[PDB]
This record gives C-alpha cells, sequence and structure tokens, in this order.
C-alpha cells in the first residue's frame, strides 16, 4: 500500500516545519543523553525516548511503513517531554509550541494519504 519514497515526500514537510521551529525545536534536535544532561534519573520516567534527529532518520531509511507510525514517533517525543519536565519549563512550552504547529500541518497531510 505505501512506496516509501511517495510516504517520505508526504511526510516530511510536517517535520520539516518543526525544524522550522526557532527556538522551540532546539531541545529536540538531537537525543537525550541523561549522563552527558547532568539529568541522570531520565530514562527511568522516559522508557521510550524519542527526537526529531531520530524521526528525520527513520523517514529517510524506510523504516516506517504506515503513516501512523510516524505520527506515533512524533507524538512519543512530545509525550516524553511533558512528563518529564515542569509546566512552565522551556523545553515543556517549547514542546507545546512544536505540537500545535505539528497539529495543524499533519491533519490534511493525513487525510490526503
Ligand atoms: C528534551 C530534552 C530532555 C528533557 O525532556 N528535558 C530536559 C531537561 C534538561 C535538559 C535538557 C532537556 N531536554
Amino acid at each position: 500500500i505505501f512506496k516509501p519514497e511517495e510516504l517520505r515526500q508526504a511526510l516530511m514537510p510536517t517535520l520539516e516545519a518543526l525544524y522550522r521551529q526557532d527556538p522551540e525545536s532546539l531541545p529536540f534536535r538531537q537525543p537525550v543523553d541523561p549522563q552527558l544532561l547532568g539529568i541522570p534519573d531520565y530514562f527511568d520516567i522516559v522508557k521510550n525516548p524519542m527526537d526529531l534527529s531520530t524521526i528525520k532518520r527513520k523517514l529517510d531509511t524506510g523504516q516506517y511503513q504506515e503513516p501512523w507510525q510516524y505520527v506515533d514517533d512524533v507524538w512519543l517525543m512530545f509525550n516524553n517531554a511533558w512528563l518529564y519536565n515542569r509546566k512552565t519549563s522551556r523545553v515543556y512550552k517549547f514542546c507545546s509550541k512544536l505540537a500545535e504547529v505539528f497539529e495543524q500541518e499533519i491533519d490534511p497531510v493525513m487525510q490526503s494519504l
């Protein structure tokens, strides 16, 4: 049902819109490293890390066979941030901006797929 490069082309603009957000995408561009970042409890709360570079890689390398799998990863990133961080923290607020953007982008792309 989905050809890999077609699925990529359809979904990529939604990911590019997330990356366009500056400064809001900045905490989300790279995988969380808890040791490095001085947040060692992180993997105890967040069992399934996700970030924009991992989503991009997966979208580039045919790791999503159906569009819902991509959407699940984007929400996993967001839900991880909303679980881990204080509501008025930069990361939480930045997360919320990305999710707003995503919801605006994804609806018609999904309808069209
Ligand atoms: C997104 C990444 C991990 C997180 O959710 N919170 C956080 C806490 C301290 C430094 C960086 C982050 N960013």
